[PDB]
Formats: C-alpha cells, structure tokens, sequence
C-alpha cells in the first residue's frame, strides 16, 4: 500500500547516502535487508549514520537557506529514545543550552522518534523553540503578533504572560496517547538575549529592544528516505537581516521604523527622504553591532551571500546541481548588492528535506 | 500559413479592444472587414483609435513595471507615414522634446510602420533615445560598460566618442533597403541632465555624477493584435532606484558606492558595518532631491510602489486579472519595506505587450 512509496524514497536516500559515504559497495546489502524489514514491520530504522548524514543533506537541499555552506558540519543529536515528556523537555532544554554554547552558537537538531503509522510520538507546537509572546485584545497590542495564535492556545492550558512586549512562551509539546499537550516554563538562565545599542547614537537605547540570541525551528518535518521526523527542532545564528529588517521593522510584527526614524533624529513625513530606508540601514547596523559586542553569533547578509556563493561553487565542482528560491535567498536590505539577485536559481524540491506542517492549534 | 495566426490574435484584440472602449457592437462588422482584409492583402491596419488603445493595453499588461497606475494617460503618436530617415531622425528629435516637457515629463510613445513581411521598415539600434556611451580598452574603463557594444559598432559607422564617462550616444537606425544604420548626434538643447548633489552632504558634488532625465526605451517590440511594431519608442519618468541603487551602483555599471562612502564619511571596510548599505540609502536620497530640486519628474520606489496597489485595486475592480513579476516589480532597496514584496503575482504573457528582440549589432 504506502510501503510502495517506503521504499522508492528509501532506495533513493540509501544509494546516495552511502555514495556520499564513500560506502557504495555497502549498498545492495544494506537495501536488501532495509527491503526485508518494510515486508515485516511496515518501516525501518535508520543507523546513527544514515540519520545523521540525513539531516546534513536535508539542510543542503533547502532552497530556501542562504546559511546552506556549512550543512556538513551540522551538529546531529539522535534522541529516537524518548518516551516520557520529561525526556522531552529535558532534550529541548539541553538542545538550547548545547547549540547557545555560551554566545558561540553550535549548528544542532535534535531528531525525536519519527511518525510511526502517520501517528506522531510527539508533536511539537512551537514555531520556535524561543520566542515571544502576542496579545491582540480591544484595539490593545502586546508583543509579537505573529505569536498571537500560540499564545492563545498556551492561555487555554493554564499559562499566563506577563504581557510585556517579549514575554518568553513556554515549550509547549503533546506526547502520543495525551489529549492536550503539555507546557514549561524556560529557565531563563538557558535563554540569552540582546539588547539592541547603536554604534554611533546614544539614544538608541531609548527604544528598549532586544532579540533573543538563538533561532531554533522546532514546528518543520524533517524527511529522510521515507521516513517522517514531525519533531526534529534544528538552530543556525541569524542572518541580521532577519531581525532588523523583518521581526523588528514589519507593520505586522514590531513595527519599529517610525521609532527608529525618532531615535536617529530624521523626520518620517516624506516617502522622497527615504527615512524608512535610512531606519532599516541604522536598525540593521545596531542588530549586528549589538549581538558582535554581547559575543553572540550572527552574520551580516553580505558576508552570507559571499558564503552562499562558495556553497553554489562548492556544489558544482562535487558535481551536485543546486537548487534554490530566489525569492528568499534574496536578503530584504539592499538585495542588487549581492550576486544572488544577479543569478537565477532552479527551485525544485529534493529529499531529504525539512517541510512545513499543519499546526494543531488554530 | 501565418494569415492564421494573424487572424487569431486580431479576434482576440478587437473585440477585447472594443469592449473597453464600449464598442462591442461595432466588432462583427469591424472584424468581417479585416478578415477581409488578411485575406486579399496578408495583413490588416489598425485604425488611430485601435493603435492607441493597443498601445495602452501594452503597457497595461507588462508585468515588470511597477509604473502601470497611469496605463491609460499614455500619450500615443502615431508615426506610421514615415518614409524617409530624415522623417525618422525628426520624429525621435520630437518624441525627446515633448516628453520631457520642460521636465514636467509625458509619458509617450511614437510608434512607426509596423514589421510587413516580417520585414523591418524602421530598425532602432538604441537600447534607450538618450544614454551613455561605454568603453573598455586595455584595462580602461570608461562610461556606462552597458554600452560598450553600441558604443564600438558607432564607432565602425564613423562616430567618435569624446571618452568622457557621460558621452551621450548618437541615434542611430537603419531603414528597409539599407544596409547600414545612419547616426544623427543629439541636440544638446533637447537633452535634459541632471546634476547629483546631495541635500546634506555638500563633499557629494565631488562625485560629479549626473543622470539624463528620461528613460526613452527604444529597443522593444509593440505587439498589438498580431501586428508588430518592431520600432516604437516609449518613456516615462524614471523611479529612483533604478539610477541610484543600480545604474549608479551596480559593479557592473557606474560602480559608485566605494566613492559614495568616502564622501559621505563612512569606512568601507567591514561588511558588518553594512557601509554599502548606508551608501546605496544617501545616494538614492540624493537622486530623488536632485531631480525634484532641478524640476524634472521622478518617483521614490515606496510612492510607486502605493500607486502599483491602487493599480492593482483598480484592476480588481474592472474584473481585469492581475498579472505581474514579483522579482522585477520588488524595487532594489528596502523591498520588504512595500506591499509587493509580501504578496504574489501570476506571470503569465496577455498581449499586446512590450517584447525583447533580438540586437542587430553584436
Ligand atoms: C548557520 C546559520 C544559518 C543561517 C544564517 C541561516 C539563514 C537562513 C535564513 C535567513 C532563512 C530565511 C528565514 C525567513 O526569512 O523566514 C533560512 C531559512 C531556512 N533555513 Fe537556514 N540558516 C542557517 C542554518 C540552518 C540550519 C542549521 C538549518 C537546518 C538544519 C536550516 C534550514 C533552513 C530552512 C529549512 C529554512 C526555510 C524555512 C522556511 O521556509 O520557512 N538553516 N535560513
Ligand atoms: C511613468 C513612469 C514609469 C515608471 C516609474 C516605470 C517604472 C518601471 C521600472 C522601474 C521598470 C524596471 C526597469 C529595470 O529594472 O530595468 C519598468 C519596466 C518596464 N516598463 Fe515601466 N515605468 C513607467 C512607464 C512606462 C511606460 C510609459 C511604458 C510603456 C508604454 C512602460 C513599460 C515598461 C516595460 C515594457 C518594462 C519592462 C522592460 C524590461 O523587461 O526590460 N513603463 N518600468
Ligand atoms: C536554522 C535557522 C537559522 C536562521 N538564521 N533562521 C531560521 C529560520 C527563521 C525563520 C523561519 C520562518 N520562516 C517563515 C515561516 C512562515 C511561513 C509562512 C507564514 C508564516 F507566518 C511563517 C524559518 C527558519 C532557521
Ligand atoms: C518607460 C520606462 C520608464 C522607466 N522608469 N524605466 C524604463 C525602463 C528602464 C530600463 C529598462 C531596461 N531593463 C533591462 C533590459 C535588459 C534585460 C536583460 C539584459 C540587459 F542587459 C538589459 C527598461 C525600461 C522604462
Ligand atoms: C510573497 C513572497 O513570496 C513572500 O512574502 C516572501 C518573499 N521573500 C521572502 N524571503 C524571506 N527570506 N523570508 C520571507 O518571509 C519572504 N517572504
Ligand atoms: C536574475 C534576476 O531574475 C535578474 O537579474 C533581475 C532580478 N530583478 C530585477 N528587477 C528589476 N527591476 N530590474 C532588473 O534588472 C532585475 N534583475
Ligand atoms: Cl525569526
Ligand atoms: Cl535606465
């Protein structure tokens, strides 16, 4: 039935694992019982090292990464051994500790048991492992509003924020069998943040911003060969752009430019002054001056491409074909300055692959 | 054989044509006559009002620009009773005075003999009326590089260019039966230039940069119910962005922002310091007060951008589809700064339409 589709994904995902691997010869032996094992169980079970090269060429395929360079030295944590939701919770909070190091940030996935029948062990409802809190409630706006629907699915579970504009949401997650999923609070020892100063201009303070120092994507499907990782969380460093230019700037995030524009001592009445532009500019330079004096990881969009580049080279010369979205890749500051805009990209899928998911709230 | 072909798109834009112009009754009658016609003759003609409302529909569905709001004010001269390359050169002398108006710029098109056989009546080598020529010889570089093929098959035709980095390129055309194009050295008087200063920063005159103050793209194919008008120029005004954060800075072209950030007093050594950036932000700030300042139309992208949203509501409105290209319609800077950057747009072909053709030179 779908044990056809099983092994047409795994046969595929094998051949090319192992031939990476340099474990070409080990194939046929290793299909040949991969196919036995799908006649009697309905699936199989990857080795630490097909898991783990998985993951790595998953990253690569994402059309959608300009951080894809360094997919190969991509810190894989096989955590296929959980069954409690202690076991859970202690894994995301020893997979942010790990991957924070101290500001240093580590590449890392943590991979739970994959979906067995379709059925998940565990369901994470995070979009990211930190991030902020949204209220939206008569005309009254709180925190961050693309976190409203979470958050009001935490408030139904017995959490309630403090309401500032970055209250921290707690990990929230169901375990296989559980009708509800289940919440805890982050220690916020674990959760470094950074609060947003500009080089030059001393009022910049004044506005009171701050970002969190680790994006950890825990709500994609990680899929490898066939088989389905709902819960896989997986963090980089930003892109600076990713906070100046998008989660602080956008009218349906943080909206900050108006105050930005303040702060920086331009006026905000004329499109012609370009004074979002300048905003956007002196915000983004704040962000990376900000995490570089903390000792946070982070990159600028410049010195992202040019790395980008280097993956499209180094793709070439391994002989892979590259794919990716220009749309995305682009960054949203000053894009004709990279070579990226420059350049077409084929935007077909590959797997392995991280995809999105259907939430489980709304 | 092609009087199919012909015949097809014709039903196609007449009646569509017709319908707008609230004709619809007069299009059996007015499509018997140029079935007719195709048949006896091999083609049809497009009366005034056809030509010109073609010409509206064209602009109308060209899904790069941004400028589309003011599709229907279009200024349509209809040049089809040229014969001679004195009438030509005149009438290209014409299309660059009234369009630029004093600086109050009309957006205008002067479309001249349709393609009969396939045959060019009229063949415009420019890429725009009025641009810069380019030269690269033995590591020099000078002028605009984007015109560096133009600029050498001139100087086979015995133009010379003075070599500064804003010689401004002769017309040149070839009519049906000649074998070579002629060359006619602009009026100095017809072409507006503009100076770039900046509204702050005094040191920016040191730049000696300048701008010519029309776009007049004269290099592209009027398509219109099967005829094709290979040689019909057209300008608007120009949207800033495309001379400050591309024609002025783009490596491949005027490569400024290295001298921009040593004007403006920036370091332009660390990629984090984002100095291009900042760079690419006060040049386009300088362009826009530049032409306001001189009195010659301009627009800034966030304005074009709210115009191209009344452009889309207002198709919506008409039950007109909406077509566009995402990645030509997002302005170089700032983009996730407008709407277009957060919606899509379907880029499929509706003609008439504005087409690329091949260059006779190279
Ligand atoms: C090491 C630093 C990294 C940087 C700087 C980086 C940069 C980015 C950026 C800027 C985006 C766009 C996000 C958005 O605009 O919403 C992105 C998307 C993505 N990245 Fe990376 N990334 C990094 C590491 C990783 C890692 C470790 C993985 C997984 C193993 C990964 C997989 C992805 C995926 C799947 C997306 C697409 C998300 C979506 O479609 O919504 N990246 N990356
Ligand atoms: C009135 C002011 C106008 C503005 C501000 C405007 C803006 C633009 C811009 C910024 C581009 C992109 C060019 C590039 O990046 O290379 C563009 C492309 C285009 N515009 Fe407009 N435009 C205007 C008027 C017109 C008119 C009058 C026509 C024709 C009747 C026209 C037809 C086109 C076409 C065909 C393209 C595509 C050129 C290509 O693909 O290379 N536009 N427009
Ligand atoms: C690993 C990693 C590093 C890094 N610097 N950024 C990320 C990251 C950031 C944001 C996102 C989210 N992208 C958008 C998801 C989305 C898509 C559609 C609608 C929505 F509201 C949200 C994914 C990955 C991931
Ligand atoms: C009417 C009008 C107004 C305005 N503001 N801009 C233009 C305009 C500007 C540039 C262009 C040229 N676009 C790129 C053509 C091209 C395409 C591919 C390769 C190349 F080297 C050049 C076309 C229209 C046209
Ligand atoms: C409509 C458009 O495709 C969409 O809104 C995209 C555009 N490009 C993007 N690129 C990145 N990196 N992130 C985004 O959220 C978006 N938004
Ligand atoms: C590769 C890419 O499609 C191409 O270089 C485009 C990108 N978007 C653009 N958009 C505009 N308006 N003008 C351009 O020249 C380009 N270049
Ligand atoms: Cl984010
Ligand atoms: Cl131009």
């Amino acid at each position: 039935e779908e044990k056809e589709i099983l092994w047409n994904e795994a046969k595929a995902f094998i051949a090319a694992c192992y031939q990476e691997l340099g474990k070409a010869a080990e194939v046929k032996d290793r299909l040949a019982d991969i196919k036995s094992e799908i006649d009697l169980t309905g699936s199989y079970v990857h080795t630490k090292e097909e898991l783990e090269h998985g993951a790595k060429m998953a990253w690569r395929n994402s059309n959608r990464c300009i951080g894809r360079l360094f997919w190969n030295s991509l810190n894989v944590i096989d955590r296929r051994d959980v069954r409690t939701k202690e076991e859970v919770r202690d894994a995301l909070f020893h997979h942010i500790e790990t991957a924070t190091n101290n500001g240093k940030i580590r590449p890392t996935i943590t991979i739970f048991p994959p979906e067995e029948k379709g059925e998940k062990q565990v369901e994470i409802w995070n979009h990211q492992l930190i991030r902020y809190a949204g209220y939206e409630s008569d005309g009254e706006r709180i925190g961050d509003p693309a976190s409203c629907s979470l958050t009001a699915a935490c408030e139904e579970l017995g959490w309630r924020g403090e309401r500032t504009d970055f209250d921290l949401l707690p990990l929230i997650f169901r375990m296989k069998g559980d009708e509800q999923p289940v919440w805890y609070e982050l220690p916020r020892s674990l959760v470094i943040e950074v609060p947003i100063t500009h080089p030059d201009i001393e009022a910049f303070s004044d506005l009171e911003l701050k970002w969190y120092g680790v994006p950890i994507v825990s709500d994609m499907k990680l899929e490898v060969g066939g088989i389905h990782y709902n819960a896989a969380p997986f963090n980089g460093w930003y892109m600076g752009t990713e906070i100046g230019a998008r989660n602080l700037a956008d009218e349906k995030r943080y909206d900050k430019l108006k105050k930005v524009a303040s702060v920086i001592g331009i006026a905000a009445d004329y499109n012609t002054d370009l004074w979002k532009d300048q905003a956007l500019v002196e915000l983004n330079k704040a962000v990376l001056h900000s995490y570089k004096k903390q000792g946070v990881s982070i990159v600028d969009h410049h010195t992202a491409a040019s790395q980008f580049k280097r993956f499209e080279e180094q793709a070439e010369e391994a002989g892979r074909k590259l794919t990716g979205d220009w749309t995305w890749l682009i960054p949203p500051i000053s894009p004709a300055a990279t070579h990226i805009f420059h350049r077409s990209y084929d935007n077909s899928i590959v797997k392995p692959n991280y995809f999105y998911q259907d939430k489980p709230y709304e």
